């Protein structure tokens, strides 16, 4: 069937880290349940995609080794749970990806000056700040039209550098004629490159929608979880990277709205049977997971179930 | 007379410019007494210092060529009078040199950002904005604490690039951040310099205050008018390189202020005899010079004549 052809194409279209794609996994599927599973369970959820155990068993070592999982073994079992700071991130992540979506900005903006320490801390305290959304408007003047003060105080501090960044709050008084700043975003934030991956991803998900609706009866609950799996991993790989500016700040044809409609679409037509194979598969020490939170329906606006 | 000796060590001490000296000389004694003198009035204004017919002819027709002075041939005398041009930057130093107080400061910064320029636009944009008191505060960052967008903007699209410019008004919440702020603006704006040039200055003039005092009857109208001469030439030089920042941003060991109130007394011990003597040698093509305007007395804060 071409819904098959589908998902191995596309399981297959770029190398897939085993840590990224069962983070995205535990972010997805998990995190309204319990945030908690089996070893055996997730062998069970990637197998029919060519993912053998062993592969599961070495990023879950991984994502361990890196602090994102917590394991318990109980009995004959091992179980991993989101630690503490996985947690973190992933809630972090949720607000993101889920979206309803952007506040209203009210058009003022952080601008941070890193100068008085010689340039290798700067890059270093450069690109933690980077890491954080916001884009050099200069090799040493930071700026993020979103964050504030407030988010940044605490890395200044033990980055070392509190005291040796001047950070301002300012504003734009300037609204009809933007050409020249929208430009400066545009590269500052390398807005070309995240509207190429927007498009990468509506050009390769495009072709489910139609197939979705031919095989709506064929579609079981481990085609639809390996479809929803592969959609949110590769859309959550896109939007993690976009600084999430405000509309006004973006170029004309931004797809990423495009790229979030279609996401939502097909996360709404296989989102049923795959919470069914999630229930089918998974276990806890306790039997099994359960069943979704209310904040799982009110993800991209409210989920049609 | 110490004061004969003093007036030769200062004026041959260094170089003396002719077109400066002259500059100083139209923009302190002339400017509000109509602007024009005979080449022979300056000649017999400026021969006690050493200076000749040809050094100040020569000086003249340099401030023609550079559209500083016109020039008329009335009769057989040559009179020199300041530009259309002229005028406009004499009153523009004139605001610098003579201003009655540091501005209060609200606190309030304006920010600066260029691209889509070369070489020739950016360090051209580059030129005006440093003398129109802007500093580098970062590479391809200008700044100043006193200026408007809108006292730039006639400059911003008179040179062409207004499409190309960033412009942020901006604040510093929190007075934590200030010991580094201080410490850039030092740098952006070479205050280390600035302070040096105003230290030589009243170390070259603090000697006059003592010797004034002494001397007090003594003091003819010409050597009071080749001491203010002296004196105003020198500050001149120091103070239209100042950016003229608020006081918060300055050190506690700041030479400009003590600078400033030592030419203010020594000026307003020399004016009204030195303006005697420009009274007495100054020649126009209708005759005698003009009394001085009133804006003339309000020099310093109000001249004590």
């Amino acid at each position: 069937s071409k819904l098959d052809t589908f998902i191995q194409h596309a399981v297959n279209a770029v190398p897939v880290s085993g840590t990224s794609l069962i983070s995205s996994l535990y972010g997805d599927s998990l995190s309204h349940r319990g945030g908690e599973i089996w070893l055996g369970s997730l062998a069970a959820l990637l197998e029919g995609l060519g993912f053998g155990e062993r592969f599961v068993r070495t990023a879950l070592f991984r994502l361990n080794k890196e602090g994102w999982l917590d394991v318990s073994r109980i009995g004959r079992r091992s179980f991993y749970s989101l630690s503490d700071k996985g947690l973190r991130l992933t809630r972090r992540a949720e607000s993101k990806i889920y979206r309803a979506e952007q506040p209203a900005w009210d058009g003022k903006w952080l601008l941070l000056l890193s100068e008085g320490l010689d340039k290798s801390t700067l890059a270093d305290v450069k690109k933690q700040l980077i890491w954080q959304g916001f884009g050099a408007l200069a090799p040493s003047l930071m700026a993020s039209p979103s964050q504030k003060l407030a988010d940044v105080q605490t890395l200044l501090h033990e980055a070392g550098v509190a005291d040796n960044v001047i950070a301002f709050e300012a504003q734009i008084p300037l609204a009809l004629s933007r050409a020249a700043l929208r430009a400066r975003v545009e590269e500052a934030w390398h807005l070309t490159e995240q509207n190429a991956m927007y498009e990468t991803f509506i050009q390769s998900f495009r072709p489910l929608v139609p197939l979705l609706k031919e095989a709506a009866d064929e579609l079981t609950p481990e085609r639809a979880f390996h479809i929803q799996l592969l959609l949110i991993h590769f859309y959550r790989r896109v939007v993690l990277k976009d600084p999430l500016l405000p509309e006004e700040l973006l170029p004309a044809h931004w797809a990423g709205h495009t790229a979030r409609q279609l996401a939502i679409n097909i996360y709404q037509r296989v989102a049923p049977a795959a919470l069914a194979f999630v229930s089918e598969k998974g276990e806890t020490s306790v039997g099994e997971l359960p069943a979704p939170g209310s904040l799982y329906f009110q993800r991209f606006g409210g989920l049609n179930i």
